[PDB]
């Protein structure tokens, strides 16, 4: 036996139920057009949120038998970012849930915002104290708590009909981005990421599409000027990480491949207000499609993963 | 005696009543809901016009009598910025003399104009040339030339009838919070401020209450999303800044603590423009409570600190 | 003889045709308002695309025979960015032509929209993968793929009636743009740039009004509240800039000061705009003539280089 040993389910696994919830959420975003849709949402919301409870119970689990474990990634001014992932996964099952129990949806909703929204206040702020964030912890992660649990806090406010409440979360997430993808980008130049950390390199493709995303669910689908520029800086970042791709995976493929799934899922979604939009609606398609295949291509290479015994550590 | 001594009224002093005078304009937003507001506006407006002068007249012999002590803060790459307070107050005491006097309000509204784009023009730019400015120069008072005076100015002109020059004004100041904060934020989390500029952490609560306040008065109150946006993140900045709050007071409380009254008052000055279009009114009034207590405790403090005679130096 | 030799067209020498194929498209539109601005541009237009032709066949020739002085400017994280400028070029090329041959415009227009696009995925991305890109390397030419190339693109396509494909390209060069500026200007005030690399300087003219050039062209000049808001940023900038010009120049006039012309030309056209909304039309006024004026004096300083044998290596 092992006096320690890392506990099985690492954090970031959180970003599977991630994909797969903002995945149901645009399929059910197609029903409007495209009857046969719904079920195809149901079905990802119900695997989603499924993989959710496990990963849940199993980070109780960590939380109440290996709690400086915990403890350390909290800590950490790089890992800390991943704990972020549980909120937010927490109010997508919520946005799930809501087309069948509006009363659970909302209970989860606000735990999730509340619960980002003391983290970020404890921790990210913390960092402004000096001295333990350093230059080389300028990572995409960082993205998770500090952009995209606002953007997704935004949508499932609105969701619940607090639109005005919405935009203050979609104000802190865009201006959050603005603001620090600067230096990340920078770093990346100069210094960049260490192979075992370079699939996170995928969560660059995150912000422009879940902003949009987060946009058009607060102003009901209404694509506007922002709108289309949020587009276009999103395609050009999927450009970049396409021709950068071979890169990202100089030592292999691996699980760490799902960071790409909340810009996937949220290009899938924006994709369905665009095209009901009729705007640029070939695009749109493209769009849709390619996230799908992407999403499927990953949850193959996870299967493959859990067949041999290579999934949890 | 001594052969020198620091000039006893320290430029940064300047917040005092660039705090009271936004404060009055808040209180002046509100006498279209409650006219007793006008008294406390009036009240709050002779106070700070009534220490501006002062502090005019004290600064005037400064640099009669101490040239070379202005000099020496003019060109330090830090301490520069504070005398952008001495024209932001000038404009702001000119617009509260607009109730009473439009031609007077608006011959202080120019000079504190022209004022600050030339110190802005002869140093921010400056800067550019290299070698003088470091690392560790990148403070919270740097907003103070390149974001504050730009919208103060805009919302100065447009007090004046001149709303697309104040759009100008606006855009120049907005576009530079946008393009300074990333790498101000990037250095508090790798260096961070030691204790006696600590302070200043106040002067991050500013850009995005100040850009709101500034966007409103041009627009005539007109909340719309680009407000609802710049709230989230003010919000969001000032939950960070009291979670961070015992740290910034670490070495005790002190009078640079007026550093927060520029995103305290215009906190106030913006909630009454979300109020009055039924925009989050039950926020509203919690922000327009809070600054005012806020400031209110800092004006206590203050009189403390002369009563016991240690406010000059 | 040598046995190598700098190809005597330095690539940067495709800021001549950029700034006059710019200029004339500002004095295009104006025909609206005085006819004989059509005159005015039709000389412009012609010149800068005969200019073009020839620099296109100078470096056609340059890829033929010297395609290693090719690859190291192309492989250097500072030089490649001058290559741009051979799209942008070609696709403000095709806009004057669209007046004459929509056509042969029309090929241009994608060949160079095609190009960028192609330039910046393999090279932009590139820079990412870390240790080529130095802190030094920070240098405003990176603004002309990074920004210029598709803020070029979306006006382009506008003319060519794709408006929204347009948007897309906007807004991937002004979130680019506010992503790199701040990065960029940290560097100015830290380091700055060498006496050689000076003259660049210009390029820092050119984002805000390149943007807001490109926005009015989607936007059938509509001259509304960003437009206002590029526009104060651009004249902060000339402001700076302008108080800057005799240390950018230290060490004499020379050619590069054909930087400045993209900002120049751009603030030209959109001062068309402007004056066409009767928007600021004084503001306006001046920006056009001070632009016009300013790209005369490059024209003559281009002549007297040529005259005495100083223009090519
Ligand atoms: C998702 C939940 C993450 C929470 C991690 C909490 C980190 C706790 O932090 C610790 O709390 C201890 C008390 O229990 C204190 O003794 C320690 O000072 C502090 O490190
Ligand atoms: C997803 C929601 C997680 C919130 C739980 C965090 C509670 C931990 O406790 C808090 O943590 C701090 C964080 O910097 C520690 O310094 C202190 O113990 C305390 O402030
Ligand atoms: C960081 C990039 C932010 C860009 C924000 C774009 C400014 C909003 O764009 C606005 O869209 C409206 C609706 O489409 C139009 O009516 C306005 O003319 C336009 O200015
Ligand atoms: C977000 C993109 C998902 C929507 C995919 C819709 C694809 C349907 O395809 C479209 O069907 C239309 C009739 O309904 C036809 O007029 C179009 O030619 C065809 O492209
Ligand atoms: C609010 C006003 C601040 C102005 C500070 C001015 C700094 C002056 O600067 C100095 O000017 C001198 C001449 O008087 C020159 O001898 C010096 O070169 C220069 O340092
Ligand atoms: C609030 C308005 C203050 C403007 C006064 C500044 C005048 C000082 O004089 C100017 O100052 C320069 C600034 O870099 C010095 O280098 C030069 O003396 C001159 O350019
Ligand atoms: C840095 C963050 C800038 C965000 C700017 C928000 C873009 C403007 O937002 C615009 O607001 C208008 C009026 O409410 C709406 O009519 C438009 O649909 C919306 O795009
Ligand atoms: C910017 C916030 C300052 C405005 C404070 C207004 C507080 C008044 O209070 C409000 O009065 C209303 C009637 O006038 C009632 O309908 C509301 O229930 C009550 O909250
Ligand atoms: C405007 C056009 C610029 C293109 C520059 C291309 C840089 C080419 O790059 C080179 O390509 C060679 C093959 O020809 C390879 O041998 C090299 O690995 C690679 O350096
Ligand atoms: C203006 C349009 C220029 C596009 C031509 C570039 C083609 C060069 O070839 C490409 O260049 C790469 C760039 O990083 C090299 O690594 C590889 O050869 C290849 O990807
Ligand atoms: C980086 C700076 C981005 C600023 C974008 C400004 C937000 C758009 O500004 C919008 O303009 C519209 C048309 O004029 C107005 O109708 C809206 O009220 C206003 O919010
Ligand atoms: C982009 C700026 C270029 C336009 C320059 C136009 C200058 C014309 O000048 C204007 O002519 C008007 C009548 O046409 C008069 O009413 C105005 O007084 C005069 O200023």
């Amino acid at each position: 036996m092992n006096i320690t040993k890392p506990f099985p389910l690492p954090t970031g696994y959180f970003g599977i139920p991630l994909g797969l919830a903002a995945l149901s959420l645009a399929w059910f975003h197609l029903e409007n057009l495209f009857p046969a849709a719904r079920m195809v949402s149901d079905v990802l919301g119900i695997v989603a949120s499924a993989v959710w409870i496990l990963f849940i119970l199993m980070y109780a689990y960590k939380l109440r038998y290996y709690f400086e474990e915990v403890r350390a990634e909290y800590h950490s001014p790089v890992r800390f970012s991943f704990i972020a992932l549980i909120p937010i996964t927490t109010m997508l099952v919520g946005d799930i849930l809501y087309r069948w129990n509006p009363l659970i949806a909302e209970v989860l909703i606000w735990i999730g915002t509340i619960g980002q929204l003391l983290f970020s206040t404890l921790r990210v702020s913390e960092l402004w104290q000096g001295g333990v964030f350093e230059q080389k912890s300028t990572h995409p992660s960082f993205y998770l708590p500090a952009v995209a649990a606002n953007f997704t806090s935004a949508s499932s406010l609105a969701l619940l009909g607090y639109h005005d409440l919405g935009y203050l979360f979609f104000g802190a997430g865009m201006i959050a981005w603005i603001i620090f993808e600067p230096v990340l980008l920078q770093h990346l130049r100069i210094s960049s990421l260490e192979p075992q950390f370079r699939a996170t390199m995928g969560i660059v493709l995150a912000p422009a599409f879940v902003c949009v995303s987060a946009y058009l669910s607060i102003n009901h689908g209404e694509v506007d000027t922002l709108a289309k520029i949020l587009w276009g800086y999103g395609f050009l970042q999927l450009f970049f990480l396409l021709r950068l791709f071979p890169w990202i995976v100089e030592k292999g493929l691996n699980i760490g491949l799902w960071a790409f799934s909340a810009g996937l899922a949220s290009m899938a979604n924006s994709a369905t207000a665009f095209y009901h939009g009729n705007v640029l609606q070939g695009v749109s398609i493209f769009a849709f499609v390619f996230s799908n295949v992407m999403i499927g291509l990953l949850v193959l290479m996870t299967i493959y993963k859990l067949t041999k015994g290579q999934f949890f550590l």
